[PDB]
């Protein structure tokens, strides 16, 4: 009867081992068109990666194994505002996603844990936006049009980043 509000420990450029993967070039059109009529600033499609792992570790591997190619598939499920530890808002688009979720139990399966206590599939779409009321209006007609047109994504192959 009560829905929790988000309060998310944002792992991005901290050290660590930083697998992602893109959205295809067709899936950043679908994405893009989807915010066509966004009122406040959003990142470049350029910027929209999905973690599928974050590992904290302290010793890290040079490379690590990925599973077999495919073209991997997400529902994009719905848009929402998060808060970092400063306060500060995250616009993110949730992925409903086996094939990201597994992918992050694989590489886990490596001895690379997971910088938060649960994975969670999402891209984030802005940061520190002008977060008023038609912000959130924007938001709401954005989640009705992605139940009423279901958007279904796919991702490149994985790429990773170690913050040294």
């Amino acid at each position: 009867k009560i829905t929790a509000r988000i309060l998310y420990d944002r792992l991005k450029d901290s050290k660590g081992l930083y697998v992602f993967t893109d959205p295809s070039d067709a899936s950043l059109i679908d994405i893009q068109e989807l915010i066509a009529e966004c009122p406040f600033e959003t990142e470049n499609s350029t910027e929209w990666h999905v973690t599928v792992l974050y590992c904290k570790e302290e010793k890290l591997p040079d490379s690590i194994d990925v599973p077999e190619p495919k073209s991997l598939t997400a529902r994009a499920k719905e848009l929402t505002i998060w808060q970092d530890h400063k306060g500060r808002d995250i616009c993110v688009m949730l992925l409903d996603s086996p094939d990201l979720e597994a992918v992050n139990r694989k590489l886990v399966s490596q001895g690379l844990p997971h910088g938060h206590p649960e994975y969670n599939a999402h891209l984030t779409l802005a940061y520190q936006f002008e977060n008023n009321a038609a912000a959130r209006l924007f938001i709401e007609e954005c989640n009705q049009h992605l139940q009423n047109y279901p958007l279904f994504l796919t991702f490149d192959g994985l790429k990773a980043t170690r913050m040294m």
